[PDB]
């Protein structure tokens, strides 16, 4: 689990999304596994704009931050699990890395901000749905 709180939205994996989040949804994509929700308080985090392949990553299931390179964002195929068909999805960046479904909400960060969370992974890889392209996140 995990969440990004940037002005008054609150970014979330969309499979882990709240009828609150639902309830005040902004903006939502399934093939990139993103939620956008409207908050009433000020968050703190900011959005990296940037075009970074390293930074560090929160993995809960080692309660632990780890040092990554990763991969540029782009549609990548993703098996089957409880929450989606086996599909591509897009704007993911992957990592060699620990994670487990669970890590899911994870903040990957650089030295400009947040990058994106954890959405994938499996068989020492990690991924995640960047959020750096989301201009209105800093705005309205
Ligand atoms: C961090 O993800 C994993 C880690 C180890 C094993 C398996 C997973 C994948 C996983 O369970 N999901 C849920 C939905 C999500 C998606 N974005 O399609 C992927
Ligand atoms: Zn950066």
């Amino acid at each position: 689990s995990g969440a990004i709180y940037v002005g008054n939205y609150r970014v979330v994996n969309r499979h882990l999304a709240t009828h609150n989040d639902w309830a005040n949804l902004v903006w939502e994509d399934s093939s990139r596994d993103l939620l956008v929700s409207s908050t009433t308080a000020q968050g703190c985090d900011t959005i990296a704009r940037c075009d970074c392949q390293t930074g560090v990553y929160y993995c809960s299931s080692r309660r632990k931050h780890y040092p990554v390179s990763f991969s540029k964002p782009s549609l990548i195929f993703v098996e089957a699990s409880e929450y989606y068909p086996a599909r591509y999805q897009s704007h993911l960046m992957l990592a060699v890395g620990h994670s487990e479904p669970g890590d899911c909400g994870g903040i990957l960060r650089c030295q400009h901000g947040v990058v994106g969370i954890v959405s994938t992974g499996g068989n020492g890889l990690v991924g995640f749905a960047d959020v750096r392209d989301l201009l209105w996140l800093d705005e309205e």
